[PDB]
């Protein structure tokens, strides 16, 4: 019985044909009554600037959102990052208020985040043909903000992934390289935005969903504090599950149109809208701060060894941060493999995964999620078993699956408890040594389409902060080099399991490919973990700022 | 089996009774040494004033730390309110901060919060000669700000009550009538706090536990948004429940004192000690505004029927905020009996009671916690049988029974899913109405001792807002006159259960008891709540 997602997939393709179909005649349109225009220079322009000239009326909204419009339709054409053209736009276009501190900002959506009148399908078919009836949250206060979200980004089937491929929209690929994977689950945004076709863009992240997309195509992303802002109206394929928080946040070119994009975000509107977010103004004076840091730091977690790029990346940063005036201490959060395999594991699939599953009931299961539905459906008994098996040769996918099985309430209030006293266990580390942020390595370079799927022990490095729920982002600093990647032929991973396998040659052949870091804060310390990025962006990349 | 309890029992009785005497001796020291001062005036002296004179120099710490010792030591004859005196606090007197806004306040501490070397018992055995290692955050930041922590009060056996006894220190008794209870489960603050004994205390609240001894007592207690204070450090029974999140908040004798402390503990202090705490600070100018206001309202919450005293108390606010030129518009949260029954009963006991049950393996059961513990006992299939049974003549009985069943992570994840949609709900209710605040019946009179345990069913006005997560608070607005008691004959309740006809005797012989209202506000907005209970308080009590 596929018949059912087959029909799914027919109709989602037929609806993604008609919006591009009408992006390029609205494209057209627009060309040819401005052919003087140069395409070029506004394309380039980074968004504080695109934002003071549309701000003067320098540049009009329809130039703007006409020629991102142009470049999101050329270069979805080698990513199929795009799944809708959002298109009402056009006449919000018209109705953006003029003193918004976004007015005129083309913004694309990653296509969870709730449109009116358009599906969040999450590459499912029991989701297609079901359009939201308003927009959520942060779409309402992007427009009151005078933003124009335009296109919905794809995003892998359920979005417990890293990849970016489903059933209806099918496979989205890196700009850099189509044999690689463009990260995920905001695979569609990093696509989209690392190519050009989109200044600012909204993603979602629960084990490193903004950060993987970031970092592989080499864009800036920040996740912040799951409270920090408004989750009302976003569509996700399990509700309830609050051990590990859900996060929302920007993605960008560079690290101000991410402060941009939090400081018109935290405005009353959002804080009437969706009273339940602490109504915490974004602190400039925190974010324009150039006092010395206590930067604690790692080079490994000792869980996922770091490609020679990641490695290279880090040592680097950390190099120019010291050069820079601020301290640099060796600092790792206790417990790591604890906080993956029991915490994160554990709070994810509390379940035993019957939750995530009910989604899958007569569907395709994408190839880029790998055996992840196959291993959830096992009855809890043979997850045991199976664990137990493995345990003295690969006790890593012992630990997984053993934390992967179903349990009572009362076992989740104890997990829930092991979470809070894991967070504060953090808090105390950081608080003995005095740090201001922590610089960690971000997975990278891209990992091969397909991939992600087979290697979960890659998520160690972001996940761990959701699990934390502390403010992380990630700032592009380095490319791949030939001699990196030449590197990756001596890689073993710690473990030398399927997943250290998988790794290995997944992150072979990424001359070129973007590399980042990953800065971290203590919760609801947004503005300080922008303010370190802004700081890492300076010193790898200046031509990324005013210079 | 109950050796150990018995043991934790005599060694806690001796504690008790070693502190009060140590108080004792203090207090004849400090008094023959300064026998001129004016002690009535000092304990009169509204806190705010109290502050003021601390700072200019115009009154001692230590004249009134041991003014407040004494009283304290006084009102506990009556009372039962003090389980230990923290030792160390004429030490943090002499070292408390100059510029602290609560420089020289004695504060009096529910005893969950944490004091280095001292127990925080619950009144569970198990928990009996377990000295708390440090001050928990809050207490921390107390003395930060100059205040001085002086006395740990009772509470009821594991708190999950609004009644105030425990096998260790006994029955904590109201103020006002010794045959009455003072609330719970901050019972031992209300009693302290209403007798004159402490002029700002700390209580917590899950189900009115803060709101229950506020109203009981006739003093100002607010609960704020779970999350707007750190509860780091607080000693708790059942840990990891996160359906329906603990509060935390200030008691005191006006709405005056509630605002300085809320000020006074969202401080850099809080924020650093606790960066799980969103760095909110007080808004002095929402508290401070004099705009008219929105005031939606209800007279019932169509539950627990108002006792004639309540529904008065509510009727007199809302015609003083009418002709002081607010507007009442009529308003009831929906649902509110699903908020109660599924949400806030499933969020409390979501594990069938197990976690809870824990504790008093080995221990006694005080009688204020009436059949609690015989119920979560029973088995899953028994607690469905019994509801299916009672049912058709008792449905309210059968949805609280139903819904303290265990129940897999799976269910967890759809209850905390179903909180945030009510939350959602309640809030696109009070925003259609264009609301800026809330103003409901608060239970009162205080009921007879014994009788909170057996009267699940009045928590209904308080549970609510734990239930939504809004910050809530009680104000005093007037007493019971025969006329209020002489009607009370005449209740009946909704629902004619058990519940409902304890209610009615429990509330009995209550003329010149303290009766309140509850005033709501959204989630994080505790300054527009306290600027709402600031009007009450005007109009009510000019
Ligand atoms: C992203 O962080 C992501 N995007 C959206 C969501 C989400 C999840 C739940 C509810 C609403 N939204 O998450 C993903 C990063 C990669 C990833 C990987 C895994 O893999 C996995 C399998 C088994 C055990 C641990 C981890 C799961 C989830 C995600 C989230
Ligand atoms: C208080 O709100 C209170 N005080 C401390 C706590 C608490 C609870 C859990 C963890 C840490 N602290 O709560 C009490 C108000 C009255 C009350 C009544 C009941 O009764 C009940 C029985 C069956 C079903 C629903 C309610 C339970 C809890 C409380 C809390
Ligand atoms: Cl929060």
């Amino acid at each position: 019985g596929r018949q059912k997602a087959r029909g799914a997939a027919t109709r989602a393709r037929q609806k993604q044909r008609a919006s591009l179909e009408t992006m390029d005649k609205a494209v057209q349109r627009f060309r040819l009554q401005n052919p003087d225009l140069d395409s070029e220079a506004l394309l380039t322009l980074p968004l504080l600037q695109l934002v003071q000239k549309l701000q003067s009326g320098e540049l009009s909204p329809e130039a703007v959102f006409f020629t991102y419009l142009g470049k999101a339709w050329e270069v979805n054409k080698g990513t199929n990052c795009v799944t809708s053209y959002l298109t009402d736009c056009e006449t919000q276009l018209s109705q953006a208020p003029r003193q918004g501190l976004l007015y005129g900002v083309p913004v694309s959506l990653k296509e969870c985040f709730s449109y009116k009148g358009h599906d969040s399908t999450l590459g499912l078919s029991l989701n297609e043909g079901m359009p939201s009836e308003s927009d959520c949250v942060v779409v309402q206060v992007l427009k009151l903000q005078g933003a124009v979200p335009f296109v919905h980004t794809n995003v892998p089937q359920s979005m417990f992934s890293y990849d970016c491929s489903n059933p209806l929209f099918g496979q989205t690929m890196n700009p850099w390289k189509s044999s690689k994977s463009p990260g995920g689950s905001s695979g569609g945004e990093g696509a989209l935005i690392g190519s050009g076709g989109s200044p600012l863009g909204l993603g979602t992240d629960i084990g490193g969903s903004i950060r993987f997309p970031s970092a592989f195509c080499g864009i800036c992303g920040l996740k912040p504090t799951g409270n920090r802002l408004s989750k009302s109206g976003l569509k996700g394929c399990v509700y309830g599950q609050t051990a590990v928080q859900l996060s929302l946040g920007p993605m960008a070119r560079d690290v101000e149109s991410l402060a941009l994009c939090l400081k018109a975000l935290l405005c009353e509107h959002l804080f009437t809208l969706d009273p339940t977010v602490p109504p915490l103004p974004f602190r400039e004076e925190v974010y324009r701060s150039s006092r010395p840091l206590r930067v604690g730091y790692y080079e490994t977690d000792n869980y996922t060894m770091p490609s020679p790029a990641m490695r290279r990346a880090l040592i680097e940063t950390k190099q120019r941060l010291e050069a820079a005036g601020h301290t640099l201490i060796p600092f790792l959060p206790n417990n790591i493999p604890y906080a993956l395999e029991v915490l994160s594991t554990g709070g994810l699939f509390s379940d035993g995964g019957r939750s995530f599953l009910q989604n899958f009931k007569g569907d395709f299961v994408d190839p880029c999620l790998g055996d992840l539905i196959l291993i959830l459906r096992l009855p809890s008994w043979f997850k045991r078993l199976l664990s137990l098996l493995l345990k003295p040769l690969f006790p890593r996918l012992a630990a997984f699956l053993n934390n992967m099985r179903p349990r009572s309430a009362e076992k989740l209030w104890k997990l829930q408890h092991e979470i809070e006293m894991y967070r504060q266990s953090v808090i105390a580390q950081w608080k003995a040594m005095n740090l201001d942020v922590l610089l960690t390595p971000m997975l990278g370079p891209a990992l091969d389409l397909n991939t992600p799927g087979r290697a979960t022990g890659a998520v160690s490095y972001t996940m761990l902060y959701n699990c934390l729920d502390f403010p992380a982002g990630v700032v592009p600093v380095t490319t791949v080099t030939a001699e990196d990647d030449a590197q990756m032929e001596l890689y073993k991973g710690y473990f030398g399991d399927i997943w250290d396998i998988i790794l290995k040659k997944a992150m072979k052949n990424s001359v070129g490919l973007p590399v980042a870091v990953q800065c971290v804060a203590l919760p609801w310390q947004e503005e300080l973990c922008l303010r370190f990025m802004r700081e890492v962006e300076q010193l790898m990349t200046p031509q990324k700022q005013p210079s």
